[PDB]
């Protein structure tokens, strides 16, 4: 089974949009290397992204929201270390 | 555990777009009743949607792709039978 | 100038999602042949699509909402008659 | 006519996704105050956003891509100065 990505986003905060945008950014560049990307509704300003359980991004810790390039780089390092 | 929706789409067919559109259609109308909606890359003209493992749509069987309303109705019937 | 596509959608009806989905479907298959695709907030059950002013789709007339292939075919015929 | 937003994006760069994402971010928070948001295919690393002709963002000048909040703030200042 291929790596699973989970994007937990605050629904009341209207973060579905950016969450689905990032999911598509990932699914289009790692179409072959990803098992599936899940969007998980959450609450309280939550915005976290995990790869096979390992946190790859969290709003507070990383200070905001990821640029597509930065997020792809972090997923690349965990899924396919060597990949330009 | 809230109901999990899985959308398996053909990547080579360029169906990511419509798959992410339907995922957002679902997440915005069932934000509180859905555990998570997953997009799962597949192949060979596949386009299937499951709710807690139960098939709610399949390209061939249902003849094409779902209208948002139709898909929401099928998910409603399984997740919240009584809901206008 | 290149052909301009306008998608007028009912905002209260929550049709922004499907409107943006169709806009992307069009911009990704006709990237070189389209001047620009516009999303225009409308009211009251409105869902109309025009190509250089010529109606290419409306809800009542066409009975619902377009499948991607159908809409692309209609834009094809007006923008590049001969094209698969 | 209401303010028109134009998002010029580099097609070869695969920036349609992020362009459509920002368009939706804008259309959902300014549904009533915007005439229409247009996505305009471009080239050569372009990423520009204008409001009634006035540049509200440009990749090089502003150094990268806008956060939804930042972009909404800039459109707010030009379209409805006083608004939270």
């Amino acid at each position: 089974a291929k790596p699973e990505i989970v994007i937990t986003y605050c629904t009341q905060c209207q973060w579905l949009l950016r969450a689905a945008w990032l999911a598509q950014e990932l699914l289009s560049t790692f179409a072959d290397d990803l098992g599936k990307v899940c969007l998980e509704p959450g609450t309280g300003g939550v915005f976290r992204i995990t790869c096979d359980g390992v946190q790859v991004w969290e709003r507070k810790a990383d200070g905001g929201f990821p640029e597509a390039k930065a997020l792809k780089q972090r997923v690349r390092d965990r899924i396919d270390p060597q990949r330009d």
